[PDB]
């Protein structure tokens, strides 16, 4: 269920991050960051992605240093880094 403080695909911060809510429609494949292959890359397994951030819902969690807002686990951004990679 979408929080009010959802990071929208079209968020200004999202744009800066080249975030997508749905990683299967991210440029992640083009970016092909190291860690794991692009299709496995999403906020779900992003290095400093936090469940602990409060406000976090069903699909929605705290990204790294994305204050106030919550990203969708299924999403991705240019900063994506594996949990220990
Ligand atoms: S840094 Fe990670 S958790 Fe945050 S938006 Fe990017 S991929 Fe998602």
């Amino acid at each position: 269920s979408a929080p009010a403080n959802a990071v929208a695909a079209d968020d200004a911060t999202a744009i800066a991050l080249k975030y997508n809510q749905d990683a299967t429609k991210s440029e992640r494949v083009a970016a092909a960051r190291p860690g794991l292959p692009p299709e496995e890359q999403h906020c779900a397994n992003c290095q400093f992605m936090q469940a602990d951030a409060a406000g976090a819902t069903d699909e929605w969690k705290g990204c790294q240093l994305f204050p106030g807002k919550l990203i969708n686990v299924n999403g991705w951004c240019a900063s994506w880094t594996l949990k220990a990679g």
